[PDB]
């Protein structure tokens, strides 16, 4: 309660590595942990406040990111710094506000910390 949210394609990029983020490689990193790029994640991934820099605690963490614009809930693993909020993909925006993602381009949303394999990690 409540939180911002924006989105970056980059998230909805398969391809782009985990290299590129601050969830990489280390103990926390996603690389590490066997995902190479963010298709390999089966969930939306996103940067998230809670994720400071390199090796963060919080990389690979699952939100439960809800709307109350549709009601909708999504999940989102935090692989990357966001300063404010979450950054996810459009798809995932998209997804939370029945496709209004570029039509509001921000939105605040609610969103709890949840074991890793609600995100199917």
């Amino acid at each position: 309660v409540a939180v911002q949210l924006q989105y970056d394609p980059v998230y909805d990029n398969a391809d782009q590595s985990f290299g590129t983020v601050a969830c990489s490689d280390g103990p926390n990193g996603m690389l590490t942990k066997g995902y190479s790029t963010f298709g390999s994640v089966p969930s939306y991934v996103g940067a998230v406040d809670t994720i400071t820099g390199w090796n963060s605690e919080s990389c690979g963490t699952c939100y439960q990111i809800t709307w109350s614009g549709t009601g909708k809930t999504i999940h989102v693993v935090g692989v990357d710094v966001a300063g404010n909020g979450f950054n996810v993909g459009q798809r995932a925006m998209d997804d939370l506000t029945n496709g209004q993602a570029v039509a509001l381009g921000n939105i605040d949303v609610t969103a709890t910390l949840v074991d890793k394999s609600a995100c199917r990690l």
